[PDB]
């Protein structure tokens, strides 16, 4: 016999005798298969990943992923079965990723997500955040990587990818309220709430958006649409890639893309006591930066415009 | 202690015969329980309901073994998107435009009927038993349940703003494009020469312009040199290509494409509408019909058939 721990968080383990003579579910072992392992008496006392089979692991499960899909255990830990290989290197006090598996935008977003402040809702993000900012990082990118449905290797956006996490933090009290002016259909007012609410793909500029932006209204004519009202702990301002130049000081983080939509190299600068661009364990320094932008994060508490 | 004898499935091709009792709701009985897409599962059996088909979520073996072979899923809230999508797209009306099912507007279903229009114009064989079986009564005109399945395939539901091009990249996922190859080549004069073949959903999809023209000759894009590359099209096989952009200002000519997704507005919100060239350029926008000999217009989707294509340069 040997006497081991099933679990679905790694936080609330099962004591489970198991026999030496799968028996369980489909498990894992830190990340690897145990499908077809018999228990070695060298696990005796482990703790093993069970594949949720019953109601008591399935609600468990809920509480801790806050899903009820059943591929989602598999997409994990196949992911951290990669991931908890990946290097994390401490970089300019942040924790990054060295470059592996086309990993370019997922570090880009991990430096991201640890500048902007996010309160994530599933205590299995929560975990692994603060994992991830002691410097084991392989957690969180993990989850990252199965919650945007996406697989070790594959290509993804930093702008997608911080807007599925968005989705499971507690935005909700976040509120944007927009003008749109056209000339020939009036003045009308829209309120945003939760995630809309701190996302923008359009233009860069916080301050353009808070001076107008000229959009094409339903007339087919030029509108001015701008800003009258943000309340958020930061804003996203994003826009396809193209030539523009960040300021020290007047922005937290941003994405670099040079490439094109089907193929490109993500980088991170970070505004600090300078301009620190970070593109895996590789750091550069600047006072000035003019390059490929297509992200940036602004600071934010509560704003009204004067318009 | 009354019961009556309904029948449950997922695929409404295996039906499981249950006796239920009239005492507890379906739902205490089969858990998220629907029936012709109507939530029932806080209700308790009627009389009224013997003999008929209630739609489940996935609770056992077979339960899951029959969602997946037909839906290509094991999420078992696929089906509690879907038939909720059903539940609306059920009082959808399905006109024919110029020979084609479209959608008279409904709760932003412009990319929907953008796309279902699509579907009926480029050659498309579905993987999904559940997908090629809405879609033939979907060109028949009954496309309630084809759309009920899209938006549960895209994780979209119904009253969201959607995406064309998107939609038509989920879609594409589960439809059998192996056969498709697509061959490029992009030279930077500091970089250098590289080639690279790429199969399925990536061989007929392309971001960056909308002229299939311009492809072959090829466009500009950025290398990490710093510098500009040039990177077009060396091989094409596939029965069609779709040439996407961000919406801008654009001139369709009759007979050079064969369909075409116009947006108005912006990222946040805007409005599609449907170009298609026939004898001339009609434009679909739900259950209206225009027509213009030529157009010029925000257009950010066009799809061109094709065979086989092999460059000269
Ligand atoms: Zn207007
Ligand atoms: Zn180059």
């Amino acid at each position: 016999t040997i006497k081991v721990f099933t679990t679905v968080d790694n936080i609330n383990l099962h004591t489970q005798v198991v026999d030496m003579s799968q028996q369980f579910g489909p498990t894992y072992l830190d990340g690897a298969d145990v499908t077809k392992i018999k228990p070695h008496n060298s696990h005796e006392g482990k703790t093993f990943y069970v594949l949720p089979n019953d109601d008591t692991l399935r609600v468990e499960a809920f509480e801790y992923y806050h899903t009820t899909d059943p591929s989602f255990l598999g997409r994990y830990m196949s992911a951290l079965n990669h991931t908890k290989k990946w290097k994390y290197p401490q970089v300019n006090g942040l924790t990054s990723i060295k470059w592996a598996d086309n990993n370019c935008y997922l570090a880009t977003a991990l430096l991201t997500l640890q500048q902007i402040e996010l309160k994530f809702n599933p205590p299995a993000l929560q975990d692994a955040y603060y994992r991830a900012r002691a410097g084991e990082a392989a957690n969180f990118c993990a989850l990252i990587l199965a919650y945007c449905n996406k697989t070790v290797g594959e290509l993804g956006d930093v702008r997608e990818t911080m807007s599925y996490l968005f989705q499971h933090a507690n935005l909700d009290s976040c509120k944007r309220v927009l003008n749109v002016v056209c000339k020939t259909c009036g003045q009308q007012q829209t309120t945003l709430k939760g995630v809309e609410a701190v996302m923008y793909m359009g233009t860069l500029s916080y301050e353009q958006f808070k001076k107008g932006v000229q959009i094409p209204c339903t007339c087919g004519k030029q509108a001015t649409k701008y800003l009258v009202q943000q309340e958020s702990p930061f804003v996203m301002m994003s826009a396809p890639p193209a030539q523009y130049e960040l300021k020290h000081g007047t922005f937290t983080c941003a994405s670099e893309y040079t490439g094109n939509y089907q193929c490109g190299h993500y980088k991170h600068i970070t505004s600090k006591e300078t301009l620190y661009c970070i593109d895996g364990a590789l750091l550069t320094k600047s006072s000035e930066y003019k390059g490929p932008i297509t992200d940036v994060f602004y600071k934010e508490n509560s704003y009204t415009t004067t318009i």
